[PDB]
């Protein structure tokens, strides 16, 4: 299962970006996926999750601003990031839900997001 992230950039506070994660195989159609982020020198954290049923869950700090969705045909998980804040600056990664909990997790290259002033 390969993970390929894209969509980062440098934007002003209040701006918007759309991250995408293309997954090989049928994992998007069969398993819950999550978007994670790690700011320099801080611990990686789950930002948004989308379950097999289509149900979603977000950390309180992004609720109402970020929206996670998926397209089974395109094997892609999206993170629409609106009303970006400087606290959202981080490297963003997507992976199976439960990959971070297990030991010896494999991650992709990620995509970098910077929200300036």
């Amino acid at each position: 299962v390969q993970l390929v992230e894209s969509g980062g950039g440098l934007v002003q506070a209040g701006g918007s970006l759309r991250l995408s994660c293309v997954v090989s195989g049928s994992a998007v159609s069969d398993y819950a996926m999550g978007w994670y982020r790690q700011a320099p020198g801080k611990q990686r954290e789950l930002v948004a999750a989308i379950y097999n049923s289509g149900r979603t869950n977000y950390v309180d700090s992004v609720k109402g601003r970020f929206t996670i969705s998926k397209d089974n045909a395109k094997k892609t998980v999206y993170l629409q990031m609106n009303s970006l804040k400087p606290e959202d600056t981080a490297d963003y990664f997507c992976n199976l839900l439960g990959a971070t909990t297990m030991s010896n997790a494999v991650w992709g290259q990620g995509t970098q997001v910077t929200v300036s002033s």
